[PDB]
């Protein structure tokens, strides 16, 4: 098993330290994170609002967090390029600070002595990669990769069995997204994006997205053909995307819901699931799958334009893509 | 002015009411609600949890609902045939309880002596009218009519717009809309619609929505050209409209953003509105326009595919449209 | 053997209760009656619950029974409580939870269709009320229609007995800062009765009347008279908090307080009531199946003989789970 | 002759001063400092409000300068409060809102730069505080520095005065169900100090500390050290509530209580204190200017020594036009 070290204990980071432990196919050895101290992170671990308690134990024991007996080094470095990776073991790097995403900025853990960093995060100019779309295209060459974003893992698997089968001639997407960390309690200032800085818990604020961008820098065929926008609401947790688009064969609509059925069954088992039952957000909170898609939820105007509804938990969903991409890696090696 | 008469003292009723008084378009005389007495009328009018307490006075005086100085007559029936609304000397009746929409059914309060009765809700027989869009395709032969739904009074003055000046091919909606009164705080029943009866605090809702096919009925042109479905999401009020449509013609963003605001300014003024701001939904609480375009929030992938936003207040400002229509009726007497 | 038990009402006490006896075992249903919810939406309302998760088991219809864990639960579409034929399937107990039948000659109806005893899910004007780890050692066999008191009762009788029991409640005032219901509306609706509960649930803190802590002195008949108490509902799905405002008759230091109620909740309140010292938000109980967890942090003393203390409890999961370990506790005693 | 006031920072609480200095026309905005806002995002920031609505006028940046109702105020982007030149746009009064300058050491700062008085929008641990209706008589003009204490220590006072002064509290302690603050994160973040704040605040009934009902005894020193309380922070954007249990000297029958409020908010306290019959939510207060508001509904009695009485505040609207009042006060004392 790989030996990760995990870069910021904010919500990524603690997640995809979470998700390490639950599925056991990584083995985080370290932690830096300047602001939060051992006894802070004990807590933030082991009391989740959204997930629940830690299924497991948490504790503080000779300056390193012990979860499940394993002891994890603790580093307080503001600068990534002093992090000592390779003294606690650490061969792969998840970068979840998200103030590191431009190859330069994410290649200062190695310098500390990691081989591989993985940003949590999409990069400017580092290869993205989705579980189930184009990970099989990832080498040994690559030192600094990028997992993309959780909406670009929930639409790409969705938008690969669509195109696939049928061609996306174009597409346009939106994503009605749970409240994020960087959202505002009441109206606050936000310099850069004025409508984020909005009360979170009061208004739906309409926010720019380059998620499905993003999905034609993993399906290549698809670059230039999608675009969208995002529809911040007041959930926790659990966010869903909805893809208007045109279609190059005629498709009915019970035949995209036996051509997703088939790539959720088979080779995106895990990643692209598929329900017709009668769920609502809270039905996928926990659910580890990048996207489930909504057959009931989608509709059809005619054989080439319809709307595709797909559910994703923004938070379990992608810590463990994070962890699975690692293991990926790792087999390669 | 004329006198109407309001059928159900629910949400909408109240609303109406509320926007008779605060437009002075139209004369409120009476009220008909079974289950809310009196008393319990002046508290349910007075005090708004979205809107805020009334401007203007309210009291129970001589078994009257007094508004500003206005005496309203007030019944009690549970069969709408029996309601005295022609000694109330209501000419009009706004028929709000949701229970009555087919034409055989709201014409029951033509026994009790209204002239004409305006469904505050869609129909299935009853021809349907948007402010703006087709009232004067009204006649005086009309003696019921329905004002279609809040969301179809949001999309077509949007869709005249846009066709109007480019031509929708085709277009598919979503409706990101506000908690209802229908919706249930936590998992309760909902035996027609399971999804609907799932908490509303907690979840996003995907649901099933015939406004967008109902645009066809306002603008013949688009019959069959459009449909949709909504996300009810957990906010009290204000609600947003994404059409995400083929053009005829082609547009580059700033051309559809010019039609709009053309069209806001001069004959769709109050009805259509148009904004470069950068808003969110609490922003248009209170807005009596029908709806709203959000120049910034929407965004084109070609100059013949585009997602286009628009806003409106899901409450007051389909409850302003009953009284413009009724207003408009009036005129045509 | 394990007893026998019938579910009257398939709505959110209902469902839990029923919840609680699987997940729990202690008791087995083997019916379920709701006029209004057919076996296909029930199998649908079991299975997905927005606040406790999906049903960590199998739930599905079958032979026009509702079958969970591969135990077949018989069906009845009753509005009549006395035309339900309890006997019939074999059922025992009945759990009157529809909230509609809670004085003893309304809750007797279920005795007509076969059953031998009633729990009412609720609080009731005339039957004998319990309490687990406070008076359910009061239960005898000739008691045929009892009341398990409400969720917020539950959670403040266990601390008021152990704080009365080591230092005297003079008077106590509590406040309990409660989660939404079923019985509130999303918007501005109609609720006749209780006017501000028909207010929007979503925007407003609306406060209620609950005579949760009137019903401890008829449960602790020495502090009857000694307690009373108002509540704020909120704008949360689930877990609600009591603060008890109270003046001892003996000094108690806070160390005092708790030292006495850590030991209460390792000795004989194990599983009633708890007890944290953690920076615990709410959120940290839900699905917690405790009656009451004592917040140590949480608490304020004036002086030795006037204290505020705070408890938590899951409104939901904590009182479904004492239904179930009363009805076993009256098996027992059969 | 109205006092030229200049506003540092334009944060929640300099918003809503400026906001309230419009409204109630008793001041003259004529400065605004804040480092970090640009003009054209002020303009934004003024106009529209999420709790409060659209501004009540006119808001736009012409030369430079905010105007708002035709009114021009010059705008300050300094990080060190002496460096702000205050007497230059004739700044006689400095309302110190960034939270961060409470002592009077760090809030005399400003009187460097020209301004005469400086009142601290928040508590401070050295500078003399006041609640107006309580104890701003006790202000005069040899205090260059002065603290309006906190939101809800506003709420409590003038109902403390009165409860004091008619009935004597002996003791007391207040829990305050409070709306969510700026301080609060969305979802379960750092908060390094109060580990509980940083848990999400849409999820969760949060139990805070609050020195509120302490401070209350500094303001009305005959309740100094009778008085102590808590907070639970709940998933709504605007108005708190205060929930105060006391014991009484006098014997009070809450017919009684209920008339002395009712005449000390139509007297003395007209504006400050009110009182409602009316069966009120939350949403009812916003955008109330009241300090707090009396629920004579939502209280009650166990004895006529031991009453719980439940107050609403705007915790926005009611300090921030408390702030503007402090300020229209010490003019007239000048």
């Amino acid at each position: 098993k790989v030996k990760v070290g995990v870069n910021g204990f904010g919500r990524i980071g603690r997640l995809v330290t979470r998700a390490a432990f639950n599925s056991g196919k990584v083995d985080i050895v370290a932690i830096n994170d300047p602001f939060i101290d051992l006894n802070y992170m004990v807590y933030m671990f082991q009391y989740d609002s959204t997930h629940g308690k830690f299924h497991g134990t948490v504790k503080a024991e000779n300056g390193k967090l012990v979860i499940n007996g394993n002891p994890i080094t603790i580093f307080q470095e503001r600068d990534p390029s002093k992090i000592k990776w390779g003294d606690a073991g650490a061969e792969y790097v998840v970068e979840s600070t998200g103030v590191f995403t431009t190859m330069e900025k994410a290649g200062a853990h190695l310098q500390g002595g990691a081989k591989r960093v993985i940003i949590s995060a999409p990069s400017a100019d580092a290869p993205m990669f989705v579980m189930g779309v184009n990970h099989e295209k990832y080498d040994n060459s690559l030192k600094i990769i990028s997992n993309a974003s959780c909406t670009t893992n929930c639409l790409a698997p969705l938008a690969k069995v669509i195109h696939d089968n049928f061609g996306i001639v174009e597409g346009l997407m939106t994503t009605v997204h749970a409240i994020t960390a960087t959202q505002k309690t009441v109206d606050g200032p936000s310099g850069k994006l004025w409508r984020d800085g909005r009360g979170a818990l009061q208004n739906i604020i309409p926010a720019s997205t380059g998620a499905a961008k993003a999905v034609g820098k993993v399906i290549p065929e698809l670059n230039g053909k999608l675009t969208g926008m995002a529809f911040r609401v007041p959930t926790a947790n659990v966010s869903v995307v909805d893809l208007t688009c045109r279609l190059e064969k005629p498709a009915k609509y019970d035949d995209i819901k036996k051509v997703v059925k088939q790539a959720s069954e088979g080779p995106l088992k895990g990643i692209l699931g598929y329900t017709e039952h009668q769920v609502v957000s809270s039905d996928f909170n926990s659910d580890t799958h990048s996207s489930t898609f909504d057959a009931g939820a989608g509709i059809a105007l005619n054989d080439h334009f319809v709307k595709l509804i797909s559910w994703y938990d923004n938070e379990f969903g992608y810590s463990n893509r994070v962890v699975d991409l690692m293991a990926h890696m790792a087999s390669k090696e």
